[PDB]
């Protein structure tokens, strides 16, 4: 295919791209900061990201068509001063080699950080509000590793779908046109909650203008770069990109390429305000499907053309980088931005969804093979066409690690769940790894923090103290030898639970406090309508729906099988008394290894094993029950079970399971099974799986699976794949997601990195590329059982 | 089994029993509240009911293990005077040999209602007030046919489950003693508002009294019975029904027989509270699992005396018959109280909830082979055995019309979209004929009323005026000679449903207003926590979860296939002119032939044709937002296609359409094909009914098949029938039920009554006694398709 | 002032702020010397008799005491709102040992001398 020549041109540009720290965009808000001193924060941070807008560097790279940047370089992660400027402060000198997702900090940039923005920020960023303000609680489960807290300070909102149908509809333009109509209806004299109004509508007006600017600035760039190219086909695609740019996203777009563009620019706008993750472009094949029906029809553009410009998107889309410090890396490793396209899924009249766009972004992926976007597809079941199920199992079959594969009802569900109608919930889109989002119409922290039902199993098992430190870090609920019957033990988990949820909740009131106060995010809110219609910030609730934020769980297979292991050996089996259970576990096993050989060969999850599954429903429905009793001003909070790479840093925290997990191992990956221990084949795991409420967890649920590639050759090994497919959608199970990969180039892949620059593997939710994490990360990955039989 | 010995016997005595007419009831009814003159109508009504069921006459029947009753006799309909009084009044002579659902009203009954009973209630019951209040659009669009709007202002409420669970752990006394604590702390010096709550505390003390009055009369009834019973086993049997009755619904059930007599006894007292179908028995299979799980254990009883009770229970049941007016009964024809008890689904761990119980609600059913219970299979594929599942197959295929199989998921969304958190959403119970109800929790009316979509269609083709009159009856759409385009076509199709829901959506508001004053509830009340806790009645707002009431839709294939061969044939193969067309449709296609086997022969509805299935999804969201946009004190109005045998009578109103359906015959029954053009088979069927987005239509869709016997044959056919039952869940179908049955034998059952007294059919969400049927819902279920081949 | 107190609060304080925000026909309507605007802008609330009979009753200790127990009863899990009501608690109780200590010390330094 022709167009592919300028595809593997620009993959080849962002595979050698060094990851570096940008600083420019964190100066150019501490400029717009000082410009506006004393006036509001929404104002001021307007402001600031209009000086970024108008003042960042920008770049038009050889053989792009659609153009764009978040920093000043593909792949740079940016900094959000107001949010995370500490960060760059405490490891400005390491972040360069740090473990996990290392930043290239030139020394240039190191000195315009600790001149220009560092002495500004200090105690005024989020994160140092945070660190204020933590409560005791917090700070003593965080310090023992039971919790991880600190993620969505450090990160803007991210974790939603914007209004890419308004911004589509009416371009910047005529938002702020409207925010304009509504800041002239206002009046100053009618007190201080139409002020609010005002200010908003003021800060909406400066983030517009900065915006359309951004788009200005590029399209005069490729004009001089015209003027000076002498190649007739670039200097006439760069004429073009002058003429795209200058339209949208100003104003709605006329064309397929122009859709692109409007939406690029917006996506890299609304990162640039906040870096975070899951700044879903969601239904691209149905916004954009108007534009290239049009298109094809007037003869003004092809089908190849169509997917060379979404190719290029993919490509422009994988140029972020999530930042993020060095602990948060651990936990969300690869540079995850996580931008989650999809595809497929159900009409307005819940018809078949699925068209050429559909098929197209599948073939976006198998194109460009990159980490990112975060491409899945929204499959029904009972009216997607088999062959759109078909192409996503050879996406997946060639080790695209994509598409991600949700069962559309699942995630319809979870959205009524979340308290939309269904007259708006048949237009979900699935956020970041797996939660749930909708077109600039719901607003949540997906994942707020992470808990660790390993810790939980830890909490009980050491009676509330830390098997590494020693210091009691949760509550005393007991000495596990005066279990009298599975019911105490089973007691002992639920006040733990209550204990690490109510702690969760505990720092959820911090977060919205300072998110609140300190993250408005005015160039996200011209694409949330009812923001508009009400006059307050997608931060305060302006969006038309709002629900608790997420409280992210880890550790399926660890609580489950601790409980059930524990049961199995000490109360029905009695094969160990609890006390030498314990002594077995204060032991990591060593000098134990007839009792680990009892613990690894004792019920193990993903097996449709009963002995072990029986416990899933229960303790997750009662997880589910404390989550949501938490209230606050967006709704009663959330859940979600969409571990990232967290498992791997969290299980250090966690010592010895009765499931057989030795010490500061890695926690299960997902809500699947432990590595190794599911030998049932694939179904037998789903049929595990499904035991879990996944309605219940409206913020998603992530499961993995790796597949031998011998199980996907020929037709019948498709066939297989989507049998699969239907049987978890049949299961009910929300999410699967496969890695198919030789394991011979896993281990390649560590010991001679540079000859895998892109190998893509399934992390959690989210691809990376696999040299790209760090080394238990990496081992984690590679233990994951190779499912040999379908089942 | 010896235990059918005394079902049999049972079954024998309820075979025989005439259908009559209770009027002591009203009588009592009528004491009570001219007892209470000058009080609030909710003291009055509870009143009244402490006075029919400390006076109306009991019985205890030869062979009954559970006792009790709503009227003198069983299979007696009851009239509520505050609702329906001048129904009685109306079709005093006629109502012994009325044409639907007669009731043979006593000449002495007819005196005593004539001169202690009407005269009080003229002008004063809800149907006297809506006739005097129904405003004139509800008038002319009711008048000519194109909506039924007078049911629920004749039948009280039904259509919900009752607290069961409340009922059963703290009994009546147990209520009571919380309404008396509720009434002992609150002062009615603080206002009228707690005033209110008093006069509610009152009447929920009053009712909870009158009802342990009406049990204990049943014991001392027994226990008299008991000095004159020779044979010392009978004896027994009414020495143990006195201590029983005792003791429930007073306290809680010491056993799984007091446990069954609660529920009965509870049950009755609301059916006698209002007359009104629908008054769930719910998940019978998990309120009572622990009473039959501790007896079985005990030694107190067998699975076979729990068997027996239940059927014992299943025929008790059925000895109530709903009453209404003549022209209601066409609307709702076979006595159908349609009182549903679900088994299967999912536990409050979101795991497997078939238990014992689970299979003899089953067996019940095929032990008594009666028409209620409304037996009915909540079915979780991805959760409930197969062993189950066919059970239900068996049962189906003895052709005992039960149970319906619901997708138990697609009852979760329903719930789900009725703002029912997916905590609770898992105990939903399908209502009456497949609304969806939760346990003693949430409160509308499921179906006030029904559109003829056939109508909305003949409102197009005819410009908003009858075909049998020739009035102006709907609005004006425009001459479809003007429709240049099948959009403008389907605008006015829009146009007409925009006032047809409108015109609904009025009756709504008087509906409630009346309800809400003239229709207090007070022993439903009992078992609804949430009344007590806010001291509202049901008819209040005092449930936990409120939904606006439920537009009923009629004439799902005909407006479907309408639209389709309208476009077609006027529009896509041009083979008919518009004018052509309407001159044959003035005509009924008399004269017509070559234009009727034209429109017989476009697309149908049924048969997974794109031609004929492509504008389901459009029209029926488009209606179901219309409802929607509609709110109330109550939420926003919610919809069903729940036809009941309301297909019959609609359709005399509705002249031929270019589906081909000749004029004013019946429209198509629930949400399936016409009679005779689903050719496809059973599974294109399902495929065709899996474009309605049953998820949208909060108070369920009910689908009918009929399958040749022969497919159902040994092994292989309950293979196929599971299958079939599977691919009902894969396509997301709410609702399935099953006739299964030789068509002679239906025909002889026209030509000798007598020779099938027994034969069930299943009609549209129920069933029926098929000689208890007028003529004409004879012949549409007659004409349904016997489908023959499973696909 | 100017090397320990001016640097810190510029742009900062409320004065500053406001004459940062001033809307425009404010500014014409003040520099036209037709409305005074600046004065609460500069100096605090004051124009208030606060609660003398709470203070006599209780004392400042009785106060900080109620405010401790409904710090107490108060759970930081229960969202924001709840969050916005502890930092006010808290703020009476960090102000309240404020005022005792100046109080004591006055005591110190009679005692002293
Ligand atoms: C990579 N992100 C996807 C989800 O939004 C959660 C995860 C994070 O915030 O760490
Ligand atoms: C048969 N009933 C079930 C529905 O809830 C209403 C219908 C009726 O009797 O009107």
């Amino acid at each position: 295919k022709d167009y592919m020549k300028r595809i593997q041109a620009l993959r080849e540009n962002y595979m050698s791209r060094r990851v570096e720290m940008d600083i420019l965009d964190a100066y150019y808000v501490t400029q717009g900061f000082k410009a506006t001193e004393g006036q509001p924060w929404q104002i001021q941070k307007a402001v600031a990201m209009k000086t970024v807008y108008e003042n960042k560097p920008i770049f038009i790279q050889d053989h792009e068509l659609l153009v764009g940047g978040v920093a000043f370089k593909p792949r740079a992660g940016i900094l959000n001063p107001d949010s995370a400027c500490s960060v760059i402060e405490k490891e400005l000198d390491t972040i360069s080699t740090r473990k996990y997702d290392p930043f290239y900090l030139s020394e240039e940039n190191k000195k315009l950080f600790m001149e220009e923005v560092a002495p500004y920020w200090r105690g005024k960023c989020v994160l140092d509000r945070w660190n204020a303000m933590m409560p005791e609680d917090v700070r003593t489960m965080r310090d023992g590793g039971m919790l991880y807290v600190d993620k969505k300070f450090v990160r803007g909102y991210g974790e939603n779908t914007p209004g890419w149908r308004t911004l589509l509809a009416k371009g910047i333009t005529g938002i702020k046109k409207e925010a304009e109509e509504k800041l002239a209806a206002l009046d100053d004299a009618h007190g201080e909650d139409v002020l609010k109004q005002i200010i908003f509508y003021k800060s909406l007006i400066i983030s517009a203008e900065g915006i359309i600017a951004l788009a200005n600035r590029h399209a005069d760039l490729a004009e001089k770069m015209a003027e000076k190219e002498a190649d007739e086909k670039r200097r006439a695609e760069l004429l073009k990109i002058a003429e795209v740019n200058r339209n949208v996203p100003a104003n709605p777009p006329r064309n397929f390429y122009e859709a692109l563009q409007s939406m690029l620019t917006y996506e890299f706008c609304i990162f640039m305000e906040q870096n975070a993750s899951s700044y879903n472009l969601g239904r691209m094949d149905q916004y954009l499907i108007q534009y290239y029906e049009k298109d094809l029809a007037d003869g003004t553009m092809t089908q190849d053309e169509a997917q060379e410009l979404m190719d290029c998107f993919w490509i422009k889309i994988s140029e972020m980088g999530l930042f993020q410090d060095g602990e948060s890396a651990a936990f969300s490793a690869g540079y995850n931005m996580t931008v989650q396209v999809c595809a497929g899924g159900i009409d307005q009249y819940g018809n078949d969804a699925v068209n050429d766009l559909s098929y197209m972004t599948i073939q976006a992926t198998q194109d460009t093979a990159l980490k990112e976007p975060n491409m899945t597809v929204r499959y029904s079941i009972s009216k997607n066409p088999d062959s759109f199920l078909r192409k996503a199992a050879e996406c997946i079959r060639m080790g695209r690690t994509m598409p991600a594969v949700y069962h559309d009802d699942a995630g319809i569900k979870m959205l009524l769940n979340k308290g939309i109608p269904m007259s708006q919930a048949w237009d979900w889109t699935p956020c970041g790894c797996v939660e749930t989002n909708l077109e600039g119409r719901l607003k949540s922290y997906t994942d707020i923090g992470e808990i660790s039902m390993g810790g939980v199993v830890d909490m009980v098992m050491n009676n509330g103290r830390s098997r590494k430190t020693g210091e009691q870090i949760s509550i005393r609920t007991g000495d596990p030898r005066d279990f009298k019957t599975f019911d105490d033990f089973m007691a002992a988990v639920k006040k733990q639970i209550d204990h690490f949820v109510h702690t969760m909740a505990t720092m959820n009131s911090y977060l919205d406090y300072l998110s609140e106060n300190y993250r408005p995010v005015p160039a996200l809110s011209l694409t949330y309508p009812n923001c508009m219609a009400v006059g307050k910030d997608y931060a305060n609730g302006g969006a038309e729906f709002n629900v608790g934020n997420g409280i992210n769980i880890i550790g399926q297979a660890d609580i489950i099988n601790s409980v059930a292991d524990i049961k199995y050996l000490v109360f029905d089996e009695k094969k160990i008394s609890m006390d030498e259970l314990c002594r077995a576990l204060d032991a990591d096993f060593e000098g134990y290894e007839h009792i680990h050989k009892m613990c690894m060969d004792a019920p193990k999850y993903g097996n449709d094993d009963p002995k072990a599954d029986f416990c899933v429903g229960e303790i997750y429905n009662y997880l589910v029950d404390q989550i949501e009793q938490y209230d606050s001003p967006f709704g009663k909070l959330t859940a979600g079970m969409l571990p990232v790479s967290g498992n791997v840093p969290i299980g250090q925290s966690v010592g010895a399971l009765p499931s057989g997990r030795k010490a500061w191992t890695p926690l299960a990956d997902g809500i699947g099974a432990t590595g190794g221990t599911d030998i049932n084949g694939a179904t037998a795991l789903l049929k595990s799986i499904s035991n879990l409420p996944h309605a219940r967890f409206t913020q998603g649920t992530q499961m993995n699976l790796k597949i031998d590639p011998k199980l996907l050759e020929g037709e019948r090994g498709l066939n297989s794949m989507m049998v699969l497919l239907k049987t978890q959608c049949t299961l009910d199970i929300y999410h699967t997601q496969y890695n198919v990969i030789n394991p011979e180039i896993l281990m390649d892949a560590q010991k001679n990195p540079g000859d895998h620059k892109d190998l893509l593997v399934r992390v959690a939710g989210y691809t990376a590329f696999f040299v790209e994490l760090g080394k238990d990360i990496q081992d984690d990955i590679i233990q994951r059982t190779e499912i040999e039989n379908w089942g």
